[PDB]
């Protein structure tokens, strides 16, 4: 049978922002709900929320007293969904603490014990670990260390140890080339855990137009190899690296990205003084950064587009300053805006009930466990979670 596994940001994150209202959620359509996110009280200089920097509960996990209203009202969500699976997620983008959680067994120990205590006392039937990355740091986002690689492995069989066999035990991890190289050990860590999910979307960087392409485009391509990917391109990293597909979920993002190459200069790395020398150039002038400004969208802060804005706003603008397209080797909608001189211009890519289809039938024909997609907040009445799920057959 299998899984949709789909992310509530219920507690607010630094990408998406506040969070929704749980009264008014709708589970009937997946299998797992991943209730996001618990964070890390750590001592990383440059950690901003002070709730965090608690020296003595240093290494336990922090729930936002969002977050815990949140878990108080799981009971009446499972009335609608008595089969469900409910997980707290634990990091996000941005969330600082695991380089030290997973340091030491004592570290691992105390993080182990306080996930113990939420689980006990929410009801909950799992955790899920999302940490953005270790060994790489988010590229200095948050701390980091080459030990990171072998300490994520210790403590997931110390938390698999601890939980027992019949709690839920999963993680995402990232669509980088790197991350089953080097970043996490998945012939180490697929043996105690229920499944990974795949955070198979966050593409439209560098010189790479799509952010959640299955396939590449001929049509739009990337132009340097390091930015260059595709679902099906991860899919196949994390194969072999030796993830069995029965034990790995495809995730979909409901929303979009408008792509930095619209934006900033495209650098390809392997090139001498690269840094000064750009392979792409940018074609967004400072009348389509007010465009996007004008619907609350600040470009140089972040390029994140929510499917129901992209309905509401952007495909429902009275003023059609975006157009509809498909492409039919990525398999993915984006939308145009008008140039000065009257031409279309790529705005962003995104998924909409047609490309989720194509995922689902992907999902079906490589045999993998399911989908997961964030999330609910983004989406437009359900309307891609159902789509999902119908198409999926659960």
């Amino acid at each position: 049978p299998l899984m949709s596994v789909g992310y509530f940001n219920g507690g607010g994150d630094v990408t998406a922002g506040p969070g929704g209202d749980i009264d008014k959620l709708d589970v009937r359509q997946i299998t797992h709900l991943n209730y996001s996110f618990g964070l890390i009280y750590n001592d990383e200089k440059d950690e901003t929320n002070a709730a965090l920097k608690d020296p003595a509960h240093l290494h336990e996990i922090w729930l936002s007293p969002k977050v815990q209203a949140d878990l108080q009202k799981l009971p009446a969500l499972r009335k609608q969904n008595p089969d469900l699976k409910v997980l707290l997620s634990v990091g996000g983008w941005g969330a600082r603490g695991f380089s030290g959680a997973a340091a030491t067994a004592e570290s691992r120990a105390v993080f182990i014990r306080s996930a113990q205590k939420i689980i006990q006392q929410y009801g909950l039937d799992g955790i899920d670990l999302d940490w953005e990355f270790p060994v790489n740091g988010a590229w200095g986002l948050v701390a980091s260390q080459p030990a990171d690689r072998d300490n994520f492995t210790a403590l997931l069989k110390s938390l698999r140890e601890a939980v027992g066999e019949q709690k839920l035990v999963t993680i995402a991890v990232g669509a980088n080339a790197e991350s089953p190289k080097s970043w996490v050990d998945v012939k180490a860590v697929a043996p105690v855990l229920n499944y990974i999910n795949l955070m198979t979307y966050d593409m439209a960087y560098g010189t790479q137009y799509f952010n959640s392409n299955l396939y590449d485009s001929s049509h739009w391509p990337t132009v340097a190899a390091a930015d260059k990917y595709s679902a099906d391109f991860v899919v196949n990293n994390y194969l072999a690296a030796g993830l069995k597909p029965s034990q790995m979920n495809l995730g979909i993002g409901f929303y979009g990205r408008v792509p930095k190459r619209a934006v900033e200069p495209g650098i390809d790395w392997t090139k001498a003084d690269a840094q000064n020398n750009p392979v792409t150039q940018p074609y967004f002038g400072p009348q389509q950064i007010a465009l996007f400004a004008s619907l609350g969208y600040d470009l140089s802060k972040d390029t994140y587009v929510k499917y129901n804005d992209i309905v509401g706003k952007l495909l429902n603008d009275p003023q059609k300053r975006f157009t509809e397209h498909w492409d039919d080797e990525a398999k993915v909608p984006w939308l145009s805006v008008q140039s000065a001189e009257g031409k279309p211009l790529f705005a962003l890519s995104y998924e909409n009930p047609r490309s989720v289809a194509i995922k689902a039938d992907y999902i079906k024909a490589k045999g993998l466990a399911g989908a997961m997609f964030w999330e609910y907040g983004a989406d437009d009445q359900n309307q891609l979670a159902r789509q999902l799920a119908e198409s999926l057959g659960i």
